[PDB]
C-alpha cells in the first residue's frame, strides 16, 4: 500500500479546484525513486469537460480519493511481481488535470476549470525532496497512455528543476508506456485537432527545444513521440505495442483486404519510427498499457522480458552480451508474438 498525501501548496489543484496529491511508499534502504503518471484521455472544451465531470470525476477531483492504493507491476514491492525495481521508493501521481500533463492555468473568473498538470509534477517533486528524494541517485519518471505522453512532455523540465535547485547528482530518466502515437490518416473519417484546441484551452506547455523547432501555433506537434523524442536530453525508454488499442480507436478501426493493408501499414510505420530509439520494447500485440499490470512480466520480444530489458538499460547507463535494450518485433500481424496478452 502507498499512502495518500495532498499537496501542502493548495493552489496547485485538480480540475475543480480541490488539491492535487500523490501516493507514497518509502524504502529507506534505497536511493532509487519511481514517479508514475496515471493516464485516462483528456477533455478540451467546456461541454466535453462537463460530461467528464459527471461520470469520470476521480479524474477531475481529489474529493473522493481513497487513503491508500496497492502498488502493482513496476510499483509492486515484491520481487516475484517486480523483478526490476522492487526495492525502490514508489510514487503514484493521480491524473486529475485532463490535459495530458501539459497544463499551466488556474481556475479563475474566466476559467471554469484549472488545468495544472505540468505544475502538479513540479510541486510533487518539490515536496518529495523533504521526504527523502534529496538523497536520490536515480529519479525515473514513468507513465502509461496519457501519462506516457506526459513523461515525454515533462522529463527534461524535471531535470532542469533539480539542477536549478542545487541537486545536479540526481540522474533523471523517463519511461514512456503506450504514449507513442502516430498522426496518421484514419481508416474512416482527430487527435491533432483536439490537441490543438486543448493546448489553447489549457494554456498547455511543451519542451523548450521542441517548441523552438515548431514555433507558435504548431506546439501540438510535440505531443507526438517521434517528433518530440529527438529533442530530449534525458534518457528515455519507450514501451509501445505495435497495434495499440488507443491508436486504433482514434483511427476509427474496430478482415478484408483494405483493412488488412491498413493494419499492416500501421505496424510498419510504428516500427520505422522506433528504428533509431536505442532503449525500446515494442511487441506485435493488440493491447493497451503494461507497466503497472500485475502480469507485465509475461510478454517477451526475441526471448527477453520487459523487466529484463529495463535492467539491461540500467546497466547500459553505468552493447552488453545477452542483455539487450532495443527490442522491436518484426512480424506484421497482431499476436504473431505468442507471448501477447490473452
Ligand atoms: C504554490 O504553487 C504556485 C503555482 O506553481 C506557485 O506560484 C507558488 O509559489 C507556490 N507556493 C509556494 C509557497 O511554494
Ligand atoms: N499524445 C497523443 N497524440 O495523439 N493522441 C494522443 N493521446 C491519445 C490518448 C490520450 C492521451 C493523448
Amino acid at each position: 500500500d502507498l499512502r495518500l498525501h495532498l499537496l501542502l501548496n493548495t493552489s496547485v489543484t485538480c480540475n475543480d479546484g480541490s488539491p492535487a496529491g500523490y501516493y507514497l511508499k518509502e524504502s529507506r534502504g534505497s536511493r532509487r525513486w519511481l514517479l508514475f503518471l496515471e493516464g485516462g484521455w483528456y477533455c478540451f472544451n467546456r461541454e466535453n469537460c462537463d460530461s467528464r465531470y459527471d461520470t469520470m470525476r476521480r479524474l477531475m477531483s481529489s474529493r473522493d480519493w481513497p487513503r491508500t492504493r496497492t502498488g502493482t507491476g513496476i510499483l509492486s514491492s515484491q520481487p516475484e511481481e517486480n523483478p526490476y525495481w522492487w526495492n525502490a521508493n514508489m510514487v503514484f501521481i493521480p491524473y486529475c488535470s485532463s490535459d495530458v500533463w501539459s497544463g499551466a492555468s488556474s481556475k479563475s473568473e474566466k476559467n471554469e476549470y484549472a488545468f495544472m498538470g505540468a505544475l502538479i509534477i513540479q510541486e510533487v517533486v518539490r515536496e518529495l525532496l523533504g521526504r527523502g528524494l534529496s538523497g536520490a541517485k536515480v529519479l525515473l519518471l514513468a507513465g502509461s497512455s496519457a501519462g506516457g505522453t506526459g513523461v515525454l512532455l515533462n522529463v527534461d523540465r524535471v531535470a532542469e528543476q533539480l539542477e536549478k535547485l542545487g541537486y545536479p547528482a540526481i540522474q533523471v530518466r523517463g519511461l514512456a508506456d503506450s504514449g507513442w502515437f502516430l498522426d496518421n490518416k484514419q481508416y474512416r473519417h482527430a487527435p491533432t485537432e483536439a490537441i490543438r484546441r486543448g493546448i489553447r484551452y489549457w494554456n498547455g506547455v511543451v519542451p523548450e527545444r521542441c517548441r523552438r523547432q515548431f514555433q507558435e501555433g504548431e506546439e501540438w506537434n510535440c505531443f507526438f513521440g517521434y517528433k518530440v523524442y529527438p529533442t530530449l536530453r534525458s534518457p528515455v525508454f519507450v514501451v509501445q505495442w505495435l497495434f495499440d488499442e488507443a491508436q486504433l480507436t482514434v483511427d476509427n478501426v474496430h478482415v478484408q483486404e483494405g483493412l488488412r493493408l491498413y493494419i499492416q501499414n500501421l505496424g510498419r510505420e510504428l516500427r520505422h519510427t522506433l528504428k533509431d530509439v536505442p532503449a525500446s520494447f515494442a511487441p506485435a500485440c493488440l493491447s493497451h498499457e503494461i507497466i503497472i499490470r500485475s502480469h507485465w512480466t509475461d510478454v517477451q520480444v526475441k526471448g527477453t522480458s520487459l523487466p529484463r530489458a529495463l535492467h539491461c538499460w540500467d546497466r547500459s547507463l553505468h552493447p552488453l552480451k545477452g542483455c539487450p535494450v532495443h527490442l522491436v518485433d518484426s512480424c506484421p500481424w497482431p499476436h504473431c508474438n505468442p507471448s501477447c496478452p490473452t
